[PDB]
C-alpha cells in the first residue's frame, strides 16, 4: 500500500496504540475534502489507507489525533493534533511511511518516501 | 510578549532565518483567521506577535512556511509547511514559547511554557 | 532477535543505509567492552546483533558511525556518531529496538521495548 | 562564552532545570578527560562552562545526566544519560549551543553554531 502512518510514543518506549488518523486531499476548490482514515493498530502502525488507484498526485493532509491519546493516557498534552501536509507523486508513484513520535508537549514527524 | 516562535535548521546547524509564520485563531464557525505573522530574525526568532490582551484564550494555528525555506536553500523539502495546533489556556504558566526544528524530510516542534 | 538497531535519513526521507553499528557493554571493571557490530541494510535495519542467551542484564552501548554516513554523502555533520546507553533486562528479557533519525546538526534516538 | 548548553523536557514542556552537564576532552591516550560541569539553571541552560582561550580544538564530550532528571520525576526512563560527542573546529563559527530534548524514552540534540 502506497501510504502507511506508524505512532510511536516517547514517554512509554511502545507503539501509540487506537491512535485516530484522518486523511484529507486538497480539492480543486482549494478546500479539505475528506480521502481516509483509520486507527493505528498494536504495533503503531496504520495500513490499508488507499490504493495505488486511489493515490494520485495531490496535496494531502495527515492529521493525527495526539491529544485524543493523551487524554486516555491521563495527561492533557499540549498540542491539539499532529498535523502532515506534503504534496505526494509529483514524480510518479511512491511509498509513503509517515513516522511520528509523541511526547505531551512536543512530537517529530518524518516521512520515508521509496520506490515502488 | 506572550507567544513567541523560534526556528532552528538542522542541516547547517543554524537559526533558520527569514522563515515566514503565521498565527491563526479558530473562529465560533470552525474557520481559521489570521491573526499575527511574522519572519524569524537572524537568532531565528520571532517576537511581538501579540500582547498581554489580545491572546485570550482560544484554539490557536501557528503555521511556518518550511517549504519556501528550503526551497530557497535548494534542498527538496517534504512538507507544505509546519502547523502547530493548541488551545492557549489561562490558568497554566503565562508565557509560550513554540520552537522548531527543521530537516528537509522531518520537523520537531516542542512548546515551552513558562512563568 | 532481542536487540535491532534502525536509522533514517531526514534530509533524504530514506532508510540510512551501510550505516556501522558498535554494541558495547560494561564490564564488572566498569570498562566498555565489545559485544556485536554490524552496518544496517537496504531497509536501515540492523538484525541478527545478539540472541536470547548472550543479551544478558547490564548496561548496553550502542554507537551509531553517522559522521562516516554524512562524509560519504559528502557533507561534514556536527557529531563524531549517535551513542545510546541504556540498561537492559533489568525486569527480565525485553525486545529493544533502537531508532536513530538523522540530520548533519542534529539527531533523535527512541527506544521501542516490548514484551517477548 | 564559546559553549552553552540547553536542556528542555517534552514531558512538561519546560526547560530542564537542575540538570548535571559534564564536558571531556579527549586526550592524546584516547581517553575521556574532565574539562567544565555545571547543572543547567531555571531557564534550563549552563552558561560559562569555558573561555575562548581553553576551547581548543578537540574532540569533545557533552554528557548529560538525563537518568537522574527523570528519577527527580518519578518518571521510568530509558536512557542512562545523552551523551553529544563533536569535533569542535576554529575555522567554522566562534559559538557553540548545545541543546537536547529530552523525553523519558527518546531525546534529540542539535547544535547550534554561529558567528
Ligand atoms: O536553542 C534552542 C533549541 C530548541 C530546540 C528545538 C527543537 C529541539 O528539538 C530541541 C531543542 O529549543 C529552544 C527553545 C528556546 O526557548 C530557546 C532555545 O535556544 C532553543
Ligand atoms: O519509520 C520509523 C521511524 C521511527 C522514528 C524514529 C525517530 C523519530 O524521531 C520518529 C520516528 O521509528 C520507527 C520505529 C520502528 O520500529 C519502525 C519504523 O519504521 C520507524
Amino acid at each position: 500500500c502506497p501510504l502507511m502512518v506508524k505512532v510511536l510514543d516517547a514517554v512509554r518506549g511502545s507503539p501509540a496504540i487506537n491512535v485516530a488518523v484522518h486523511v484529507f486531499r486538497k480539492a480543486a476548490d482549494d478546500t479539505w475534502e475528506p480521502f481516509a482514515s483509520g486507527k493505528t493498530s498494536e504495533s503503531g502502525e496504520l495500513h490499508g489507507l488507499t490504493t495505488e488507484e486511489e493515490f494520485v498526485e495531490g496535496i494531502y493532509k495527515v492529521e493525527i489525533d495526539t491529544k485524543s491519546y493523551w487524554k486516555a493516557l491521563g495527561i492533557s498534552p499540549f498540542h491539539e493534533h499532529a498535523e502532515v501536509v506534503f504534496t505526494a507523486n509529483d514524480s510518479g508513484p511512491r511509498r509513503y511511511t509517515i513516522a511520528a513520535l509523541l511526547s505531551p508537549y512536543s512530537y517529530s514527524t518524518t516521512a520515508v518516501v521509496t520506490n515502488p
